[PDB]
């Protein structure tokens, strides 16, 4: 049961649909992502 991920601070690029902090507005688009989800080509999604 590992825990602590301390490092992170407040980013003005934040996503609402989940809500995670992202220094960099490229950070936050490709997140974005995991909220779209089509025409998945290739094996890939967690
Ligand atoms: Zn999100």
């Amino acid at each position: 049961g590992s825990s602590g991920s301390s490092g992170s601070g407040e980013k003005p690029y934040v996503c609402d649909y989940c809500g995670k902090a992202f220094g960099l507005s490229a950070e936050l688009v490709r997140h974005q992502r995991i909220h779209t989800g089509e025409k998945p080509s290739g094996p890939s999604s967690g």
